[PDB]
This record gives structure tokens, sequence and C-alpha cells, in this order.
């Protein structure tokens, strides 16, 4: 349908639309976090890659092999987003509507909130297209749906790092997006956060509270 | 698009172009084994629910609650076989030639055979429709893949049989799809092959090995 690039921008969009249902209870703001951070290390890869500029990123086929994979890997985090969506629009045909109303980040910690923003800010800043397809809200209820999301975006974009030659620019731009958090009680939650879905930000975080503590 | 039963009729064809790749190795006859007994256990479904008959699964927006899950249910089934297509499509983009060689009921042994065109003719019967999609064969060429597939169309199917009361039918469906099968050797493959995928099939092939051996 439309070249990668194209693609690439709506998969970082689709994060933009998801909402976590009551059932995630006090699980609500560190979940958030996470898929902050899975978010976060998807579009880190497409700066990495310089996917609105590098012009192989912009035809419908391309012939390159590892622009082939990525087309392949971005379409399939869009279907984990259709699938979700679907497990979602189900539960909510035989849900108790207590259960229907979402969380909001005024019902996180003055702390989770402000790394909420601020990694989201990280990401608009990267978010080139005003012409990104229409979505609408849905909401996620249940922890395991959302760590198969969080685990498989990890997993994808591990993929799309092995098809390029950027795990040293990938390094690089995961302490830049860290190189204004200062209090260590921040730092130790995005390395917690991190956990099993960005070594990458993790190492930087660990980094960053070693060099305070000295 | 279209209406129920057209999808879950398509469903049920799309195990139909998916073949297994060298790297299965010896294991090949049991993998295909499961995946035709996971085919066999939605065509069940379909059966016991009257799929072809009752004008429910007719329209494009049922109103029915329980219409609406199954509608759902069996979307989600199709991006399934529509990711693992993606995963595949991309497996051969980096793959050595050789493992590129799909395997054939031939290969199999002669107890194995017997029981997957088995279990094909079973399926065949109870497919009704001539209009069904296009598709084009693809393969799977790893033993977690296939497993995926496996596992989560059994999840599937468990929860289209929870919205209809029919626990009772298939139990019976499946007492019919084993009565022409006599010897303990295949009886006692398929009990194990159903094992974690089909409970409904494997306490049948249970109920008659014991049959026999009084």
């Amino acid at each position: 349908a439309l070249n990668v690039a194209g693609l690439f921008n709506n998969c970082v969009d689709c994060f933009e639309y998801v909402q976590l249902g009551r059932p995630f209870g006090r699980d609500y703001e560190r979940c958030q976090l996470r898929l902050d951070i899975a978010k976060a290390r998807l579009s880190r890869w497409g700066e990495a890659v310089k996917i609105n500029d590098d012009p192989r990123f912009h035809s419908d086929a391309p012939t390159d092999k590892s622009v082939q994979l990525a087309k392949s890997i971005v379409e399939e985090i869009l279907l984990l987003f259709e699938s979700a969506q679907k497990t979602s629009k189900r539960y909510e045909l035989v849900a108790d509507q207590q259960d229907l109303v979402v969380f909001e980040d005024k019902d996180m910690k003055p702390i989770g909130r402000a790394l909420h923003r601020r990694l989201n800010d990280l990401v608009s800043r990267r978010q080139k297209q005003t012409s990104l397809a229409k979505k609408t809200a849905w909401a996620l209820y249940d922890g395991k749906s959302l760590e198969k999301i969080v685990d498989q975006v990890a997993r994808f974009v591990d993929e799309l790092e092995k098809a390029f030659p950027i795990e040293a620019v990938c390094h690089k731009l995961a302490e830049i997006e860290i190189e204004e958090v200062e209090d260590e009680a921040s730092l130790t939650i995005l390395k917690d956060a991190a956990g099993g879905i960005d070594a990458a930000m993790s190492d930087a975080a660990a980094q960053k509270i070693d060099a305070i503590v000295g």
C-alpha cells in the first residue's frame, strides 16, 4: 500500500491510541512506562536508520533485502495491534461496564507521569508525518495482552537492528534520550522498566546511576 | 467484508495451504498431524453450530453477541495465518536454499499418512463452499511457529465453544470422527497428538483403546 517509511510511522502512531483499562489496577503506571519504552525503542530504530531521509524506505516494493525485512517486520507489528484490538473489542462485549473505565497519566505518581511525558516527547520530536492514517482509541484489559505487545515489539526491534549495522548508533541514541534526566529515582525506574525490553536504555540508565554515586 | 460463515470457511481453508519446510526433520509427521487435529477441531465446531444453515451467521454485521464473538475470533485466526505467512516470507529471504524444500505426506510412515488423509477427508466432507477466496501455499520453518498456530487455534476454539452450548454435541462429534479407526496403533497416535489441543478427540481415542483391551 504505502512505502516502508509510511508503514513505520503508522506503527509508532499506534501506541498513541492504546489505553489501559481498570483491571490493571496498581500496575497501570509501570505498564504504561513499558509501552512507552517499547514505543521509544521502535522510534529510536527509525532514527538510527534515518527512515525519513534514506530513499530506500521510500518505495512500495524495495529491491534491497534489508528494506524488505523491515517492511515485513513493520507489517507484522501492525498485525499485533490489529489482533490486540480485536481481543479487546471482545472483552468489552462481555465485560462489566465498571471495567471499561480507562486510566490516564493523572493516575500516576508525579515521577511516573514526568517520565511518561518525557518519553512521549522524545518520540514526538522524531515523528515527522502529519499524513498518518486515521485510528481510534482502544483499551487493553489484562497484563498478558500487554506483555505480548511489549515483548513482541522488543523481539521485532531486535531483528530490525540485526538487519542493519547500527547497534553502536542505537547505544549512543539511548544515552542521548537520557542525558537530561538527572535524579537517581527516575533513572532507577527506567533501568527497571527497560528490563528485558531495551538493554540499550537500561545500560545507559545503569551507567548514569553509577556516575552520580562517585 | 463477507458474513461469518464465509470467514469461518476461509479459516478452515487456510490450513490447506500450509507446508512444513526442511528444518522440521523427523518431527514432520507429528507436526502435520497436530495441524490436522487443530484443523479438525475448528471444523467440528462449525458443524456443531450448523455454520452453513443457521441464518445468524449469514449477515455482515450480526446483532447477536455470540455471533459477534465468533466473528471476532475467526477474524483473529486469519490474522494468525497472516502473521505466520510474513514471518515465513522473511526466513526465506535469509535462508539457505536447501531448507526451502517442503515435506509431503509421502514422507510420513504409512500409518501417519492414512491418518492425515483420514483427518483431511472428515473436514472436506464438512466444507460446503466452492466460493472460498484465493490463497497461495507458504511454508513454516520452525517448531515454535507451528506451536503458536496449533496452541492459539486450540484456545480460540475453546472460546468459540464457550460462546455456545455444544460441548455435549462436540463430544459426540468427536466420537463419530473416530468410529471407523479400529487399530490401537492408530488410536494411540491420535490420543497423543490431540494432547493439549483437543481434549474431546483425546478422551474419545482413550475410550476406544480401553474398549478393545477387554
